[PDB]
């Protein structure tokens, strides 16, 4: 093409799978993140990861 539209989105229907599939796995990622330790560790690479 070469028009230059941001993210190749000329058609507005392409914001359907671009805003949903990240926010489907984001809710899955929040199921992992909310069950974590949330304690300021020291050193690097904390490995509790419940």
């Amino acid at each position: 093409e070469g028009t230059g539209a941001a993210l190749g989105v000329e058609e507005p229907l392409l914001f359907l799978p671009l805003i949903l599939i990240p926010s489907v796995f984001f809710i899955l990622f929040l199921g992992f993140s909310n069950k974590q330790p949330k304690d300021d560790f020291f050193g690097a690479k904390d490995d509790r990861r419940n």
